[PDB]
């Protein structure tokens, strides 16, 4: 009865998180740095299903066609001895001082091509290790000033990158599609396509929105202070969610990165709760950092807590929903009534209903409790197993 | 060389706004009840060019039609006498307990029909008064726990009362559009559409979207820590701004509804800026409170103080475009080329172009200074006048 | 193996608590006013251990000195009836419009000293009905506006007050102790004394400080994003947690007076670990409000939850510090080294010992791991019952 | 009629501030590292009073001891050939990985009495140097989990180090002064005595009270969402105001360091509007970071901005002070009142008081208004230069 982790899970986590080496913005790195295979094959050990990276993760920035090709096989041979599969890939465009105004975005004419043509080159590689979601985090795209960025202007470079990644896959014939990562702010002060809706708002404006979805992170809306469940539900709702990133953030400051179910624990489960119950199969994908006060066995122990929560969460989820007792309850706070028309039967027969307006009892409607207390105290049993 | 406003800055008020009698969660009213008629009255000798309503702000929640008829005829009389316009109108589906798990999206359906009649009922009147924007704020749309609401239930219930409404005023002839106010949270523990850009998302999904837009407020955007002129950005940049409400907020905390300019000041400064340069001509309304510690001389000095930095701020931001050292300042940072395609050669042009990668000089690149402290601190001494 | 609660279990609720109508700033009452008989004798039932209350809840305002007595006399047939216990009482200071700009701080003298007497007759009440803390909550105590309130002069004003009523107290020969609650904002923009660290400075400058400690509540701290265990242990730390507050707040937005476990479930149980570690005596009280989708029914089961969670958390807080694999675990990241002195051989020794500097090695101590990772995930399978 | 800074401002800066290479959690350096004596050099001709530093900023770590009297000597003799003072240094106690869990609450001993040593050997360089204060901000002191601290055992080691400190500057017989730095948090998830606040609450609880401040900073307050000028008038209040570090931030998220005036400009000229009614006396120290966007000229003029802004916030609070209009304002709203005791006469006399309470007449009291909108407006007006 315990929660052992298994690749039909589909658990993956990118090359940089347990690769970080702890770096953070007043102290210097507390590990050694990682190989690249021997992540592959600690994680395969503890149940992952997969890695993703940045191409800089896998190939050093600067390095020759030759070089390059040395890592890939590398890399290659490990994920063949391991079984793990690669589903996402991403680029780095945050990095490198270039890009220290944006990728996409930068002032700079010849900086935004230039981030093109790098994207551009790992989306092949990305295609010839068998990704199915590309990712795109603008972390450098924004401002700490409000002269220094025309936000119209730079929602037209936006624009017009993303436009043409989708004119080169489609003319390359890849199957692969794009999910956009957003976050309100940090590393800019503040980053274009702050939330999950305004990442939504902005690809129904590119000329194929099919090709493109979201990659929502837990602490990236918790940053904004947002509902994280409902941030999703919007997203599945409009059939954009491509791809999650999970994990822990305590409220409003910095990006923490803790382990999933670490930082707001009942918000872990309702998400759970919804993308188990929403049937997402996609990646569970962890992006975090084992804090730099661990060792490697800190590292690893960090990881396999990631998986080990997602699997409790879905067990009390699953309880709680396969519960009779609670069954009853949603239908005491009408979430069974939630679900039917308002007016299946149109617009004339809703203005000419006497019993919705004329003669409707505002008074008794009023007098009606919710019982939604009732309801989130047995989410609350069922989440600490204390259903007595 | 002043700053007194005229009917022509297009500067309205809610009648809840100099109309709030300083009831607060933890305190009864300072104020008495002010009747319409006087406050369209007094915001007319103010300058202001026109007033907006709830339902319930006008005609006293179950009057009777012939009440109800009497309510209207005065408050049109007072915009007869004083040539004050009614460019918007909306409903109150938050103030009755009724309302207390939403309207459009409350769990009980007759409640939600109930909800839709009550909104029909004042689109009519809002048209009479000739209203051009009619506001929707889900105030109650929300939860404050997890099974309460599925969130997705919730937004075709959402979409299927926005599509009702469209489907009324497209066969009723009326020349009206709708404006969607979002808000993160209060009073419910989280307001679903919580950002400009989840209501942006939400209605690219309505059966006519043309009829909808947005209307952001300041303090709002703000209160999940957003950069609301780059909110607004976004908003113009899809063309949905059809409304604004303008007011001041101190940060992430309870919606202080303050005047006008109070608050973040760089922030209203780059807001006037954005509206001004991109030509919004729609109205400059204000939705604040005057704290509850004034008197009625203080409401009105509170009203007058909105426009009054509106107007300011208007001045420097225009002196500011105006300056030629702003001018080059903003060529030095390169604002130009942010303006320019990134790649109107093309995709094979841009593959074909060694200059964009295999013979790009990142370093060089990287070494140039964006010079954006210099440029924003002329936008500093313009804001403050002190241009030496 | 439930979680039954006795009032050997000191719980305790406020008058106000339950018998919250839910009128917010958006919207009316939804439940009819109780009784403080009705709430004495169904909290009684539910197995609390007192009750607590402000003036103005017990005897309305404006009473007759004869009313006053009847409304006294009957509360007190209620509590004998019952059992039941009145471990503290407080003063409303900020419901009536009186108190607008402040009780012990208002700008007008008069009204500083009227907030003075309206307490002073409270205190001879509540040590009538046994109370052994008198709380005080300056909620009207602060600005929205800078030169509204000059913050040196409130300070001696502020302090001014509680010396007096030090003074009073001491001369009356009572044997009762007072605490001060901080709320960093709401209903005030800002108000004075904010945290618990600033009301710890404050007293530390009254004539008299040893009868002054601090009324903390969860939901206070955490709208200032701090770490509310960590602010306990301070207080406790100086021995000044004379009473304590419990509910629930989800992240920095206005106060929402969740029941108890609600909210961020990981800081309740750390909470609860520490109380009860270091042997807090003094009652668990819940402020907290039922929310107002909720009729009576669901009032009661928001009330019985609060003390629900309490003693599941207790529970796994206890078993996690039994569990040998715990113990270990917390030598481990070396916990018991925190606990023995930096230095008890003194300055002097420091000086001379080269271990600790000259031939400290620096890179051995530094690759060190602190193992804290697998600790925490330890804290997190014992919360979730998950030890397998 | 500029706003040229002379060393008679005392302005000062750290070296870390302009020195800063610009490399942050995402990212390298944009900028190459400046040698100490060029900032010296470069700081002076820009009308700057002197620098502070960090041991490690001045010697780097790991220097011999005659590598380390060179750097000293250069250092010293460019303060000799620009007349530039060091009234302030402190201790790095953060960046090593060995301070990855903290230095003076380290759970390692031996990290404790490590960091002890380090901070001791440059109190007496720093005193060498003419410094008067001595900061010291645990950056690493706190936690990312519960269990990983135990606050009441941290609070001990934190007083035990600071009490040793104090033994050792009275025992050599210098003439510093220590000045604590809060921070909320970044970069450990909760940082220990997160606010001034709780930084002054600390320091009456160590044996020698009268050698501590505290060295509150703008953004770090502003972290938590509190009200700068209020925190600093209370730290006024008590005596405790030793140092001052300014800066800008925009809200609740990682610390931006931005120049000072950039963030909230209204809590800035209330800041100043403050420091210089009170008649503080001590450097205006700026804790800040040229954003990484810039290169070396970008740098210089951020610098000068900071200086800038606090002049012309100086001579706007001065104008609004001096305006007799806005005097009459302050007495208008009362704030002659505030400043005048509330009960000069006495307990007894406050209670044989009938005006006091028995024939005190509320429903006035309460109607009188604050005209607190009148006077923001006018402090508005004057921040703006709109004075017509």
């Amino acid at each position: 009865m315990n929660y052992q982790p298994t690749p039909e899970d589909r658990f993956t986590f990118g090359l940089w998180t347990v690769g970080w080496q702890g770096r953070d913005p007043f102290g210097d790195a507390t590990r050694r740095a990682l190989d690249p295979v021997e992540s592959v094959r600690r994680l395969a050990e503890l149940g992952a299903h997969g890695v993703t990276f940045h191409d800089d993760d896998l190939i050093p920035f600067g390095s020759s066609d030759s070089e390059r090709e040395e890592h890939v096989k590398r890399f290659r041979q490990a994920l063949d001895d391991t079984g793990m599969k690669v589903p996402m890939a991403t680029t780095n465009l945050f990095t490198h001082p270039v890009f220290k105004d944006g990728g996409f975005t930068a002032n700079d004419r010849d900086v935004r091509r230039y981030a093109l043509r790098k994207t551009i080159r790992n989306i092949d590689l990305a295609v010839e290790l068998g990704a199915e979601t590309y990712v795109a985090w603008g972390g450098r795209e924004g401002a700490e000033s409000g002269g220094a960025k025309d936000v119209r202007d730079a929602l037209d470079r936006m624009k017009e990158a993303f436009d043409l990644l989708g004119e080169y896959v489609t003319s390359q014939g890849y199957d692969i599609r794009f999910a956009i990562e957003p976050k309100p702010n940090e590393p800019r002060g503040d980053i274009l396509l702050p939330t999950v809706g305004h990442a939504l708002a902005f690809i129904e404006r590119l000329e194929r929105p099919e090709l493109y979805g979201v990659n929502p992170e837990v602490g990236h809306e918790q940053m904004a202070g947002l509902n994280f469940p409902h941030g999703i539900a919007q997203a599945l709702w409009a059939g954009k969610l491509f791809h999650i990133d999970l994990n822990g953030q305590n409220g409003i400051k910095y990006d923490q990165d803790l382990r999933f179910g670490a930082g707001d624990l009942r918000a872990a489960f309702w998400l759970v709760d919804l993308l188990e119950s929403a049937g997402y199969s996609g990646p569970r994908h962890f992006d975090f950092k084992p804090p730099r006060t661990e060792d490697f066995d800190g590292v690893w122990a960090s990881a396999a807590g990631c998986m080990r929560n997602y699997l409790i969460l879905k067990e009390r989820a699953a309880a709680f929903r396969a519960d009779p007792e609670v069954q009853e309850a949603l239908r005491a706070s009408r979430l069974d009534e939630l679900a039917r028309p308002t007016a299946a039967d149109g617009l004339q027969a809703l203005l000419d209903d006497r019993s919705a307006f004329e003669e409707f009892d505002v008074d008794a409607a009023a007098a009606r409790g919710m019982a939604f207390e009732r309801l989130d105290q047995l989410a609350m049993d069922h989440l600490l197993g204390a259903r007595g």
